[PDB]
């Protein structure tokens, strides 16, 4: 069931009366009107200075999500917890899985151009104002989403909504800004050369879905710097950045003010018109890849596909199984049956990554580079016996996962991005009580029912570092075959 | 590989070089060839080179058969062509 959005109609108003609702803002301080100075000078900090006028009788705010929609299509969601700082975020359904042979790299360019010159503000003025308000702001690319966000005191929200929406309503893309911003496209990967874990992540993705959708790289290659001209950026944006592909989310703001100041942003201008885009299903290839470098471990990872991804019904099964095995505790399956029984492994882990319509699940390990052939055997055994579980471990895992669920959402930024991401993915937010009710229902049998389906396509195999002893492709797949995988 | 990788610059100390040479550079693993020279002078001046000194002593080394794996690999770069190659093994070689 989707939420029942409340309508927000467009209305046109006298600017000289709307200017009485704008927050006060100063950039110069030509003298100062107040001469009284530090009125609490010489008072120790264990001696109060509050007057009885500044006492209150506490009334909580109400913190269930409020859902609204503008007439042009934009969806708005808000919460308040009575904190003093607010979190604001704009979510666009424009990831890299939507590019093609003529587009590769365009999303990175757009992100690298966030908060650049727009119709009514320059780049310098924008960023300097964001600095002087005291805020922190930024933009993030993924494989399915693009996100802009900002954060400071809640009384500054009216000044931040423009600067966030600007980027999607009317950027200019002057050539001399594109040209000056180019080197940041290369540094993004130059830093990955000293982050082995993330590197292995990217290898897994490009090996699992070879040359399509989720397989695409998250960065601009050398071949991607040709089509770095404004027309390609603009033509790409015209296909994705329409309002009905967006969500705006706010935490610690009053919802009617948020609705008002968002409506007042789109009322004068024509937004990008809608488009009935279609999306192709990922094709999972699997395969094998190696990359050698002087690292003192053999880094290895093996993975299998999750059919259906986030829209598959078994989203809870994998997330419980990951905690049976051992996530990124000391009574977990891997900790007991690998790390405490072998001297030459530094770390073993289970990983689980999901997207709207496909995912992957697997194991990751660091080992002594002289014993990679034993590392493969250990991994093959482990995969061998994921099919079967005992109720002690299962209960341990279900309780642990419930605890983690509840305790992870005690933080406003995580909540904001969670709500956004869920609304983009399926137009519904799953409240934690529902997550717990779903976790409680997972059976012992369903684990086997899921794994038997997981092993029906070829594996994805990655090695990194001192790989000098890793068996050959056929040897790895035969080791997995012997262990019944 | 025909080159030194980064991992290959550790063991760049004289003892490893010398110990490797002691296993291969003995005379019975060598040939000396000359074109446009008079053979008796060549023999004479080669004999006069080894007469004073002890050469590296022989070793009965053994060599393992190559194992052919085959497989597949790709490497992207801005070149304006798709370069492709496919190959199969010659059993026994020369």
């Amino acid at each position: 069931p989707a939420p029942e959005y409340r309508r927000v109609p467009f209305v046109k108003e006298d600017m000289e009366k709307v200017m009485e609702e704008v927050p006060e803002f100063k950039y110069y301080y030509v003298g100062k009107e107040n001469t009284k100075g530090n009125v609490y000078e010489g008072i120790p900090l264990d001696q109060s200075i509050l007057e009885p006028a500044d006492l209150r009788d506490y009334v909580p705010p109400h913190s269930n999500i409020q859902y609204s929609k503008l007439d042009n299509g934009l969806r708005i969601a808000s919460m308040d917890r009575g904190g003093l700082t607010a979190s604001l975020g704009l979510f666009v359904h424009a990831g890299t899985r939507f590019e093609d042979v003529t587009n590769f790299g365009v999303t990175h360019m757009i992100q690298n151009l966030a908060f650049a010159s727009t119709a009514h503000l320059s780049l310098l003025r924008t960023v300097k104002t964001i600095e002087v308000l005291g805020a922190n702001a930024g933009c993030v690319v993924g494989r399915e989403h693009l996100v802009y966000s900002a954060e400071c005191l809640r009384s500054h929200m009216p000044l931040l909504v423009p600067m966030l929406t600007g980027n999607v309503l009317f950027p200019r893309f002057l050539p001399w800004e594109l040209k000056a911003c180019k080197e940041k496209l290369i540094m993004a990967r130059k830093r990955l050369e000293h982050m082995p874990d993330q590197m292995v992540s990217e290898l897994l993705h490009t090996t699992a879905w070879h040359n399509n959708t989720l397989g695409h790289k998250l960065h601009c290659t050398e071949r991607s710097l040709g089509h770095y001209n404004p027309d390609v950026i603009r033509h790409y944006m015209l296909q994705h950045f329409s309002p009905e592909n967006m969500v705006f989310v706010g935490v610690n703001v009053n919802h009617d003010e948020l609705c008002t100041w968002l409506m007042r942003a789109f009322v004068d201008y024509n937004a990008i018109p809608p488009s009935k885009r279609t999306v192709a299903s990922p094709v999972y290839t699997g395969g094998d890849v190696r990359l050698e470098t002087p690292s003192p471990h053999a880094h290895m990872a093996i993975a299998f596909e999750t059919p259906g991804g986030w829209n598959g019904g078994d989203l809870v099964a994998y997330s419980v199984l990951q905690t049976i095995l051992g996530g990124g505790g000391m009574y977990t399956r891997l900790y007991l049956n690998v790390l405490n029984q072998n001297e030459w492994v530094e770390s073993a882990m289970a990983f689980n990554t999901q997207y709207t319509d496909s995912g992957i699940f697997g194991l990751y390990m660091l080992a002594d580079p002289t014993k990679s052939a034993n590392a493969v055997k250990v991994m093959a055994e482990q995969f061998g016996k994921m099919g079967s579980v005992t109720k002690e471990e299962l209960q341990r895992a279900k309780n642990s996962l419930k605890s983690s669920i509840f305790m992870n959402l005690e933080c406003r930024g995580i909540v904001m991005e969670d709500v956004g991401r869920q609304l983009l993915m399926s137009n519904r937010v799953i409240s934690p009580q529902e997550f717990c009710t779903a976790i409680d229902a997972v059976t012992e049998a369903d684990i086997k029912r899921v794994v038997d389906a997981m092993y029906k396509k070829p594996p994805t195999v990655v090695a990194y570092g001192d790989v000098s002893t890793v068996p050959h492709y056929e040897e790895v797949r035969a080791a997995l075959r012997a262990a019944g995988v």
